[PDB]
């Protein structure tokens, strides 16, 4: 019952005749553009990414919607935000379907929830649940026994070896800044801003303590993205490596009494849709980022992923991406 | 070849058993929300509407697009901005088709261009060109021989008499703030802000002189809307009278070197889509406006027009309008 959108897609060069390409796409969670240092926030919430050459920050990115179930399938859609509908997304060919058909090896590790239908047509072995300590080795580093996003990097070299010489796209779906318990989202080495709200009744938190917990969780995501780049750099001789980060949606933090996310796009405050995006690539790859102030949305993700693998598809041929 | 959307529409009460309803919808042109006094502009650009009881200003209205051809059909569409497509709008049943089928008498006078397909299924006599001095009696009041929006009010009592006792919806498509020659858009009694730019090469205008011409054209629209209300008030004993105003799109005035409108929504600056909207009703009508800060778009127009005539249609049943 698949409705196709890119049966014409062609890959202009193959990994038997040029370097294979290895990309990590971090599918972020709950992060707000306006809490990113690079976008003008008053605090340095991304100190480690600031030191990495080759990172581009995008200051004007709007998510497709305000929730995981709405945004995540739209991020991988061909249809764009206007014609995307959540009710039928599962039956559309999505960009991972196309890349898999073209021979890219797809992996999805999830420390959040699940792929919201995006992985459903691909073999079940290509999806792995990293919220569970059965699979994630990094869960006892905090009082909540919460498995951490950095645990998704453990053992990726085995996936690379099993796909030796092929193009690869790895999605890491992070827990990130999920609320309401922002204080649970980061280990103690990131407990920089204090005091913190440590209750789930957010309207009873002092506003600054809630912001402080949220910003500490951002520091842990800065760390996770930095470690994902460092992992890619261990493969940059054999593979052309790049990393894309985009959050699924933002978050309200008490403005006008609004908390969490999920508001319909018709009425949602801007904080629920203004999201960070970062793109990193190694110097060898020939990939050129777009200008930092390009007006961008989740609709740029599908053409970016196709372009990273040298794929053209008529449906998105002239659509703006995060890269040229 | 009509694609229907509201074949279920029903009118809950008819003008043989309650007062007939008479509405003017001013389809505006090029006006920016941020140049409206009520929205926080630094100048009083709407002094006459300020004095009329029963006017509601809406501070958060976003147009469907940035041009006449895109926005005008969307304003009367059932589909909403996301699923609206300009290429097939002409074949969809629109809200005027539904209201005409239900017995509302539709009139469209145009001092701008045309209805962009919206009137095309209705008899040609229901559309009248008021850009021409053959039909518009008010064109020699300025050095440009430009026919004025207030000329569209002349002789409306004859339309009311020919439709005596029926519900009526009159669209007045104004020239408004059309550029680039903003200085041509208003007669001398509105030449309040000076000096003015009087050239069509906008980037050579001093910025303040360009703003001054634009704001003088707003004063003439304040006057035209006030006179449209005053006209309605001459019929408020026999008819339940109301007036809706919404602009088709905004305008760039030199911000970052951008002038005029028409930018694709993907990249358009906010000034091209943030538009004023006003709603007036007489005290007798029982119509209640929404809160001034309701998040609104052109998608609110179709349910507003249906609600004004006591019509329900499943497709827009729970869609937010400018009124309850
Ligand atoms: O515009 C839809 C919005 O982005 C989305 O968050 C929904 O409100 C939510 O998915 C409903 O559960
Ligand atoms: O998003 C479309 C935009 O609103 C519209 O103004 C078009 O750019 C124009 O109609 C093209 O001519
Ligand atoms: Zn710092
Ligand atoms: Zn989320
Ligand atoms: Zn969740
Ligand atoms: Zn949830
Ligand atoms: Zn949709
Ligand atoms: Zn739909
Ligand atoms: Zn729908
Ligand atoms: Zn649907
Ligand atoms: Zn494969
Ligand atoms: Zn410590
Ligand atoms: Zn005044
Ligand atoms: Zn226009
Ligand atoms: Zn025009
Ligand atoms: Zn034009
Ligand atoms: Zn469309
Ligand atoms: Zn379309
Ligand atoms: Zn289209
Ligand atoms: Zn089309
Ligand atoms: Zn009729
Ligand atoms: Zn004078």
């Amino acid at each position: 019952d698949t409705i196709y959108h890119a049966k014409d897609a062609v890959q202009a060069t193959k990994p038997d005749m040029r370097k294979p390409r290895l990309v990590v796409f971090v599918v972020g969670e709950t992060a707000r553009a306006d809490h990113v240092s690079f976008n003008g926030y008053e605090r340095d919430t991304f100190p480690q990414l600031a030191k990495i050459d080759g990172v581009t920050n995008f200051s004007n990115v709007t998510s497709c919607g305000t929730s995981t179930a709405y945004s995540v399938p739209c991020m991988f859609s061909y249809l764009g935000a206007d014609e995307y509908d959540v009710d039928t997304a599962k039956y559309q060919e999505n960009v991972l379907d196309t890349l898999d058909r073209l021979g890219v090896s797809i992996l999805w590790r999830d420390n959040n929830s699940d792929s919201k239908g995006v992985m459903d047509k691909l073999p079940k072995a290509q999806f792995a649940d990293y919220k569970s300590a059965t699979n994630n080795a990094i869960c006892n580093t905090n009082p909540y026994n919460e498995c951490r996003d950095v645990g998704m990097l453990v053992g990726l070299d085995d996936f690379v070896a099993a796909n030796n010489g092929k193009d690869m796209l790895i999605m890491l779906h992070q827990m990130g800044n999920h609320g309401p318990a922002y204080f649970k989202r980061y280990d103690e080495k990131f407990a920089k801003f204090t005091p913190v709200c440590e209750g789930n009744e957010l309207a009873k938190c002092e506003h600054q303590s809630l912001i402080n917990a949220y910003d500490n969780a951002l520091l842990a995501t800065d760390d996770f993205i930095a470690q994902s780049i460092q992992w890619l750099q261990t493969h940059s001789n054999a593979y052309d490596v790049s990393m894309l980060y985009v959050s699924d949606h933002g978050e309200s933090l008490g403005e006008n009494g609004v908390y969490l996310h999920g508001m319909p796009n018709a009425f949602a405050p801007k904080e629920q849709r203004s999201v960070p995006a970062f793109f990193w690539t190694d110097k060898q790859t020939g990939i050129t980022p777009m200008a930092t102030d390009t007006v961008l949305t989740h609709d740029a993700i599908t053409p970016t992923l196709l372009k990273l693998f040298d794929v053209t598809a008529d449906k998105v041929k002239d659509r703006t991406a995060f890269i040229r």
